[PDB]
């Protein structure tokens, strides 16, 4: 696969998300660019339907792992770029402890020159005065490592990890993520050995933006595979 050749420069990104949590419907649009050479994403997200009914931090993971920086000695484990341009489906369940769960299905694929992430989200069994629907989470997102494994019986990958959202009272709200990715096209894809992605996220606000929004700077770097002398 020559998909990684599409990410050697800066690539424009479009994110479109339709959501429905406990019947509270919303839409989010994001635009920005990705620089996989550096593992860097910069996007601004707008809730186009007005007020976002869940906290922005709970949507970070849902709102393009093809922009992760894989070190040269790990390029053969980059499932995400290998599926391009035709793309992959990314599906998750995010179970919030003592609260409801998100189900997401996204298609990440090139449309013209733009890498597009188009998402459908449904949220169910939330407490209307819990940490999510009650907007009790701080506007931040802790640094975290998420271990990847191949899913050979599905020609894809899987990953599960716990996100820990800071609650405003000082507690922590667990978000248990279960993820699966499978290619859209039929071409060859890279099934990686076990490894992990290291992420950092900086959330901010645009002073001249009146709508409900999130400015996001994100870094994603692949790690965890031995570069053991044999290759140097």
């Amino acid at each position: 696969s020559k998909g990684e050749e599409l990410f050697t420069g800066v690539v424009p990104i479009l994110v479109e998300l339709d959501g429905d949590v406990n019947g509270h419907k919303f839409s989010v649009r994001g635009e920005g660019e990705g620089d996989a050479t550096n593992g860097k994403l910069t996007l601004k997200f707008i809730c186009t339907t007005g007020k976002l009914p869940v906290p922005w931090p709970t949507l970070v993971t849902t709102l393009v792992l093809c922009f992760a920086r894989y070190p040269d000695h790990m390029k053969q484990h980059d499932f995400f770029k290998s599926a391009m341009p035709e793309g992959y489906v990314q599906e998750r369940t995010i179970s919030f402890k003592d609260d409801g769960y998100y189900k997401t299905r996204a298609e990440v694929k090139f449309e013209g020159d733009t890498l597009v992430n188009r998402i459908e989200l449904k949220g169910i069994d939330f407490k209307e005065d819990g940490n999510i629907l009650g907007h009790k989470l701080e506007y931040n997102f802790n640094s975290h490592n998420a271990y990847i494994t191949a899913d050979k019986q599905k020609n894809g990958i899987k990953s599960n990890w716990k996100i820990r959202h800071n609650v405003e009272d000082g507690s922590v709200q667990l978000a248990d993520h279960y993820q699966q990715n499978t290619p859209i096209g039929d071409g060859p894809v890279l099934l990686p050995d076990n490894h992990y992605l290291s992420t950092q996220n900086a959330l901010s606000k645009d002073p001249n933006e009146k709508r409900d929004h999130m400015v996001l700077l994100e870094f994603v770097t692949a790690a965890g595979i031995t570069l053991g002398m044999d290759e140097l």
